[PDB]
């Protein structure tokens, strides 16, 4: 019996993994597939696969890659192209995927951010769902004054120094629709990246956020929306099922919207999602390259968003009768999803993650101002996405 190692995207719903790599073992006999998993933040997965990879660790034959991976491990040789039409699924993915022409990996499931909201407070208030961030701290005035709830924020959102508060910093950013990368080099507008510190503090200031906002990961805002402690969640589509699920104190209660923009500017979100990669190193090329075209086949696409509200890489499965049934906001999804903006492409991402994500965190930290931490993020970007000779 081959034995295949997939490294996974999350600690969470270790069921769901095995239901699904059971459903592969039952069909293809003469192979076992076992799940191994690092963090639940996709830097702590970097750091971990950075080492292994490094090492030329054979151990692992597919893994699953954040949708900002594809850059650096195509430089680094650390995947096996795939020598391959994407066509099949949205081309934001594939673009993703494709590096100097080389397909880098299968696009595993969609990603971006939404406004969750506690529909049945809405609803009490007679409150519109926001569609500016103006708007959302005027609903969250409103909401949170007429229940007079100590345990009620506003908003939550992730200022904790994980990859997460990279989409953070850029949300209002792009708003102001301004781009990080015009023609292969950094376009940094000091005044719209300011302004991004400045709003997520301000929240904090005004009590909309809670004071330690700064050590909020993407699961710690699902969690405190699940206890039904929160109005405005930023999340990605995972959470819905949660809410939705056995342990939560918000079935039924949950609307999902596109995030608010700065005043005068555009609805955007961050483009975010996940591929299989086979390891370079994998001594099982052929298998693991079997396994990954079954997990990127639409058959599993609409298990990833029947079972765990994961956002097709097929568009027809957006108009999917099953799909619309379990999650039925998923049918309006398609151009957030085809719209939602590309965080950098390039090989040193990391680096450009670590600028980014401590600086939001040590802003909502109170250790650096606005100011200072868009200085601070210029400097380092300004070395980080140069132009290379070749």
């Amino acid at each position: 019996d081959a034995e295949l190692k997939i490294f996974v995207s999350s600690q969470h719903q270790p069921d769901i993994w095995r239901k699904a790599l059971d459903q592969y073992e039952a069909k293809t006999p003469g192979v076992k597939v076992v799940i191994e998993t690092g963090g639940n933040t996709s830097e702590m997965q970097a750091q971990y696969l950075n080492t292994v990879m490094s090492a030329k660790d054979s151990s692992l034959d597919v893994l699953m890659l954040d949708v900002i991976r594809p850059a650096q491990f195509a430089t680094a040789g650390w995947t096996s192209d795939f020598s391959k039409d994407l066509s099949a699924y949205l081309p934001t993915y594939a673009e993703a995927n494709t590096v100097n022409g080389k397909i880098v990996a299968l696009p595993a499931f969609a990603d971006s951010m939404f406004l969750y909201y506690r529909k049945d407070l809405l609803d009490k208030y007679g409150i519109k769902p926001p569609t500016t961030w103006d708007e959302l701290k005027e609903a969250s005035k409103k909401v949170m004054e007429g229940e007079k709830n100590p345990e009620l924020q506003g908003l939550s959102f992730q200022g904790k120094a994980i990859e997460g508060a990279v989409c953070t910093f850029l949300l209002p950013y792009w708003s102001e629709g301004k781009s990080l990368v015009e023609n292969g080099k950094l376009n940094f507008d000091n005044k719209a990246a300011v302004d991004s510190l400045k709003l997520w503090k301000s929240f904090v200031d005004d009590g909309i956020s809670k004071k330690n906002i700064s050590e909020v990961a993407t699961d710690d805002t699902r969690k405190e929306f699940q206890a039904g402690k929160v109005l405005f969640a930023v999340n990605w589509s995972y959470a819905w099922t949660h809410f939705q699920g056995k342990e939560s104190q918000v079935n039924d209660k949950v609307g999902v919207a596109r995030l608010p923009a700065v005043k005068g500017g555009e609805q955007t979100t961050c483009l975010g999602g996940w591929e299989f990669g086979v390891s370079a190193y994998s001594k099982q090329q052929d298998e693991a390259k079997k396994l990954v075209e079954y997990l990127s086949s639409q058959d599993v696409s609409k298990f990833m968003a029947i079972n765990a509200a994961l956002l097709p890489t097929y568009a027809a499965l957006y108009k999917d009768a099953d799909v619309t049934k379990t999650i039925p906001w998923f049918a309006d999804a398609l151009p957030v999803v085809e719209t939602a903006k590309a965080r950098p492409v390039t090989p040193r991402y990391n680096e450009v993650s670590e600028t980014i994500r401590t600086t939001v965190n040590g802003v909502l930290a109170g250790v650096m101002t606005p100011e200072d931490g868009a200085k601070q993020m210029e400097s380092r970007l300004r070395r980080v996405l140069r132009l290379e000779h070749h």
